[PDB]
């Protein structure tokens, strides 16, 4: 139930979590995630002002984004590609603790807003991974009776060499699987949200503001009992008092709690608390040598 009854949280706190996880009544969780959980890989959200994607762009800055205009002009999507390519792909604290939930046996679901494939090089398979905004990692051919599948790195080296994409088959345009402005979400998605609901005992919430639908809408799916934990660098998610969602605050918070701060701190912490900090240092400090020494 709601705040009239009684809450499956002993305290509202990172450590009222902790203790929750590592209790019977916590088996599975969901991870909802966004461009807040790649900013220390490097990867900045180019969705953030601060990012100054437009300034690098210099007929109206949004056409990069509309699966109209990419149709017909290809050419400007893939050449920021290239400028905008990380140099390396080396996820972070957060997504190796999701990596830890899997091991863990807790991992229901990450649902991610992100297309630059971190979740995958941490750990997380496909069955584990909803790509809501779509990805990079495989690219098809637009053509409705061809369809032909192309893997990142066929796309890497033509985006490297700055040929545009052509299928091998029919010579129509590929295009990486992440959805344009103009296309709907992947129906996976959908289907998985409502099979994937019914079943969450804990939602963590990660570098994600919520502002971005239907993936914000996500949090309202959640049954009544589920405690939901945001580790943002600010509050999220809560109701807007002009148009429920979030209670963190009020007398009648029950079930969610903030922790503000950047998200390989917050999980730190969390994993700390439940005595999985060496098994995490690990995991990253053999997870990280093994990219820098990619060769
Ligand atoms: C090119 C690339 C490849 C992989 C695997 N990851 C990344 S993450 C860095 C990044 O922000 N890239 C990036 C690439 C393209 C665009 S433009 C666009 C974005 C979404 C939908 C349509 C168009 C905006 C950002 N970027
Ligand atoms: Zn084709």
């Amino acid at each position: 139930g709601a705040s009239g009854s009684e809450r499956l949280l002993d305290e509202l706190t990172l450590e009222g979590v902790a203790r929750y996880m590592q209790s019977e009544r916590c088996r599975r969780v969901i991870c909802l995630v966004g461009a807040g959980i790649s900013t220390s890989a490097g990867i900045p959200d180019f969705r953030s002002p601060s990012t100054g994607l437009y300034d690098n762009l210099e007929p109206y800055p949004e056409a990069i984004f509309e699966i109209s205009y990419f149709k017909k002009h290809p050419e400007p999507f893939f050449a920021l590609a290239k400028e905008l390519y990380p140099g390396q792909f080396k996820p972070t604290i957060c997504h190796y603790f999701m990596r830890l939930l899997k091991d863990k046996g807790l991992l229901l679901r990450c649902y991610t807003q992100n297309i630059d494939t971190l979740e995958r090089i941490a750990g997380l398979e496909q069955e584990d991974l909803v790509e809501a905004h779509g990805t990079f990692y495989t690219s098809h051919c637009v053509s409705a009776s061809c369809r032909h599948e192309y893997p990142l790195s066929w796309m890497k080296e033509k985006i490297f060499s700055e040929v545009t994409p052509k299928c091998e088959d029919c010579q129509s345009l590929v295009k990486p699987d992440i959805v344009f402005f103009g296309e709907s979400l992947p129906a996976r998605f959908f289907s998985c949200m409502q099979s994937d609901f019914l079943k969450v005992d804990l939602l963590l919430v990660m570098g994600t503001s919520l502002q971005v639908q239907p993936f914000a809408s996500l949090i309202s799916k959640a049954p009544l009992s589920t405690p939901r934990l945001l580790i943002n660098k600010e509050k999220a998610g809560q109701s807007d008092p002009f148009l429920g969602g979030m209670d963190f605050d009020s007398k009648k918070a029950y079930r969610d709690v903030a922790w503000l701060g950047e998200c390989d701190q917050g999980c730190l912490a969390l994993a700390e608390l439940l005595g999985w900090k060496k098994e995490l240092e690990d995991l990253v400090r053999r997870e990280h040598a093994s990219i820098d020494a990619q060769s």
